[PDB]
């Protein structure tokens, strides 16, 4: 860490706290996330993701018995992006050029068996020339649950890569209408809030579902409400897309290698966003 100067706080993170550092040894900025305290061996693993949409993890380093991780920088998130655009909403060229991209990552992880587990606004990161990509990537083994799989709240211990998907479906939703999908405040609240917009759950749409470790049969039922009424600028290709994102059932939820080829994504393009820095 003698080669590493802070110039400010990035943020604090489930983990580790990360830093905007610049590396004495290449005049290079990066970010750096120091972690709190078969570890040091997965994420030595890491560094071998080598693709356009995800981060990349530049460097590992044990020191002083801790451990530093080096990542590339970049410059602002999805989540102040929308801030700044929502006045006006974010054009839907670029949303699905987004979306697009952030499935291009998500398969191609997935294909490599590494699941995320905790995607949101605040880890999505944006350049000028019109790319994102997956930050905090596998590294999981208030907090905001906004974005959490119904098979995780129920308590699934050995879930699945569905559970990204789940959560790009919820901040597809998010850039199209502005406002979060699921904002819940607690556990029970957050499932509840998916229980009264998408229809509690049951065997028929979910087999297996009232046998989950905190499923409980004294859940209130509510009905499934309409799909037009939740995303209402939203086209048809794009909500049939969405609805799939959103399945209860993990093994129906669509891949995102499956995901690439719907007929939403025929006229997508790669336009530039205008970032103020
Ligand atoms: C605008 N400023 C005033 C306020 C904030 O939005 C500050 O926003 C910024 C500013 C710059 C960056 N750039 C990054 C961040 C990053 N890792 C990362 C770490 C965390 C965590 F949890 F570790 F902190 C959360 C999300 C992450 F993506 N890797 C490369 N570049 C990200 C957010």
């Amino acid at each position: 860490m003698e080669n590493f100067q802070k110039v400010e706080k990035i943020g604090e993170g489930t983990y580790g706290v990360v830093y905007k550092a610049r590396n004495k040894l290449t005049g290079e900025v990066v970010a750096l996330k120091k972690i709190r305290l078969t570890a040091i061996r997965e994420i030595s693993l890491l560094k071998e993701l080598n693709h356009p949409n995800i981060v990349k993890l530049l460097d590992v380093i044990h020191t002083e018995n801790k451990l530093y991780l080096v990542f590339e920088f970049l410059h602002q998130d999805l989540k102040k992006f929308m801030d700044a655009s929502a006045l006006t909403g974010i054009p839907l060229p670029l949303i699905k050029s987004y979306l697009f991209q952030l499935l291009q990552g998500l398969a191609f992880c997935h294909s490599h068996r590494v699941l995320h587990r905790d995607l949101k606004p605040q880890n999505l990161l944006i350049n000028t020339e019109g790319a994102i990509k997956l930050a905090d990537f596998g590294l999981a083994r208030v907090v905001t649950l906004w974005y959490r799989a119904p098979e995780i709240l129920l308590g699934c211990k050995y879930y699945s890569t569905a559970v990204d998907i789940w959560s790009l479906g919820c901040i597809f939703a998010e850039m199209v209408t502005r406002r979060a999908l699921f904002p819940g405040d607690s556990e029970i609240d957050q499932l509840f809030r998916i229980f009264r917009t998408l229809g509690t759950p049951d065997e028929v749409v979910w087999p297996g579902v009232t046998s989950m470790p905190d499923y409980k049969p004294s859940f209130p039922k509510w009905a499934r409400q309409d799909f037009s009424k939740v995303v209402p600028p939203l086209d048809e290709d794009g909500r049939s897309l969405l609805s799939q994102m959103l399945h209860y059932d993990p093994n129906k939820r669509i891949s995102a290698k499956a995901a690439l080829a719907h007929p939403f994504f025929q006229d997508v393009t790669k336009p530039v966003p205008h970032l103020r820095l």
